[PDB]
């Protein structure tokens, strides 16, 4: 293996990791400037429910960044280090027969390799295991060749060996029994009781915990001292009969502003180029479904902040979707207001389950096909935000076919007018998977 273990039987309070990213106690005593390494601890002071219905949980949350000195514009991201349920690391700790609150380093046994440790150490398995390391994802076959070893019954040994080999009925047996069905790390030891690996190891081979992102939901004119994020929580059940959790969403789900006790959630910016036109007289058409809609929140409350402000502000678009109204309409009541207030120009809502087929916001851009290019020929900055798998393909084929017809031009001359205004920052994507 990689790292020796060093058990640190008598070690003092203050040299021990309890979680932090960089420098010890950099959680506890904050000093900017704050960054990845160094990332603020923002108060969570607002985490409610978004959707009508119960069929998911979408939230909105804002985070408290006073005094942080951090700087951020509508189109940034904001990243945060969660943390595992406490409940599912106990239950690691209790299958392996582990004492989570032993205090231990973990040092490479290659004393030049600049990667001293797999995490900050010293610090508990409790605390590695709760935020460091990655515990509900589907174990690569890696890791699943080192364990077997540790399975003592010789049928189970066999089947992680299997699985985690390059035969052809391993193969698919990892892609069903592990991949497809989601196991994590826990439902593995359940499924295969006789797999008893010493903690230690188990942290050298599981990955790290990593920084989830999110688009900030508000504007830095309107919220200086706040990020807020839109997100729908991560939660399903297996085809081996388990609940699985997202981890930064359930985390952030849990956070309760509130004996009292401030929910502290460890943040930085990470800078985009997902931005408002630099006058605000240029119009903006801005599609994005479900929590796609996320940065639009932030934009429209720049827009409507610079009209009360007294300054002229062009056309505000915003194409919007969800299923049914009465079940996860975003926002609604917000956008409403900017609606009746005049700060959104024009309010499109596709609600996909309210009718036998699908109505999608293309379908929508389609109808809208001869103002979208009224203002696309004006100098109208276009932006799409959400679902990276589809819905951001058919939105720009979409606009392609607008521009050809309403253009008057060639498939592939409206291919080219439309890459160009990707060129000029004309035409702006923040699309995830
Ligand atoms: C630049 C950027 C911006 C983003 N902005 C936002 C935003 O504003 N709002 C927002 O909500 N999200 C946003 N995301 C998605 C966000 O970063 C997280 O991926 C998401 O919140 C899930 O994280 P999690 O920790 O809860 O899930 P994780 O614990 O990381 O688990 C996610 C994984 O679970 C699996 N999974 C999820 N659902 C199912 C299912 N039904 N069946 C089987 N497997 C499943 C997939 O393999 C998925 O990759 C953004 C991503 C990027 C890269
Ligand atoms: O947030 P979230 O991810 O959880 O969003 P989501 O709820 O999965 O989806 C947001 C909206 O996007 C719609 N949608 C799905 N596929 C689409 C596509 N290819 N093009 C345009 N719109 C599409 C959804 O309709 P459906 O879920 O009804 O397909 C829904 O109304």
């Amino acid at each position: 293996r990689q790292y020796e273990l060093v058990v640190h039987t008598d070690i003092d309070a203050a040299k021990v990791y309890m979680g932090e990213m960089g420098r010890l106690k950099s959680y506890e005593n904050q000093k900017p400037p704050f960054d990845a390494k160094n990332p603020f601890l923002a108060a969570v002071t607002t985490n409610r429910k978004l959707n009508q219905g119960t069929e998911r949980h979408l939230m909105h949350l804002e985070l408290d960044i006073s005094d942080s000195k951090i700087r951020y514009e509508s189109g940034d991201h904001v990243a945060v280090y969660p943390a595992n349920d406490s409940a599912l690391v106990n239950q690691l700790g209790k299958i392996l027969g582990a004492d989570l609150d032993v205090v231990m380093s973990l040092n490479n046994l290659d004393e030049e390799s600049n990667k001293k440790h797999p995490f900050p150490c010293p610090t508990s398995y409790r605390t590695a295991l709760t935020y460091y390391l990655d515990i509900t994802n589907p174990p690569r076959t890696n890791v699943l060749y080192e364990l077997a070893q540790y399975a003592s019954e010789p049928s189970e040994q066999e089947l992680l060996r299997k699985m985690a080999s390059s035969s052809g009925e391993g193969k698919e047996l990892y892609l069903s029994w592990v991949v497809e069905a989601r196991r994590h790390i826990l439902a593995i030891l359940q499924d295969c009781p006789s797999l008893r690996p010493p903690i230690d190891h188990l942290c050298e081979l599981l990955p790290r915990l990593q920084a989830h992102y999110y688009s900030i939901a508000s504007s830095s004119k309107v919220h200086p001292n706040s990020v807020h994020i839109c997100a729908v929580v991560v939660e399903y059940e297996t085809k081996a009969g388990r609940i699985n959790k997202g981890v930064a969403t359930n985390w952030l789900r849990a956070k309760e502003p509130v004996n009292g006790g401030r929910a502290l959630v460890p943040m930085f910016v990470r800078k985009s180029q997902f931005r408002l036109p630099f006058k605000a007289t240029t119009p903006v058409i801005m599609v994005g479904p479900g929590t796609g809609v996320a940065p639009f929140i932030g934009f429209i409350q720049e827009r409507a902040w610079l009209r009360q402000q007294g300054k002229e502000v062009g056309e505000t678009l915003l194409y919007y979707g969800c299923r049914r109204s009465d079940e996860d309409y975003l926002y609604r009541e917000e956008l409403a207001q900017f609606h009746r207030d005049g700060a959104l120009t024009q309010l499109n809502v596709a609600f996909s389950r309210e009718q036998s087929h699908k109505v999608y916001v293309q379908h929508l851009l389609k109808q809208d096909r001869e103002h979208l290019w009224k203002l696309i020929e004006g100098g109208a900055h276009i932006y799409v935000c959400g679902d990276a798998r589809n819905m951001a393909r058919d939105v720009q084929n979409t606009f392609y076919d607008i521009v050809a017809e309403l253009g008057a031009m060639e498939h592939a001359q409206a291919v080219d007018y439309i890459k160009k205004l990707m060129t000029k920052g004309r035409y702006s994507l923040d699309v995830w998977s």
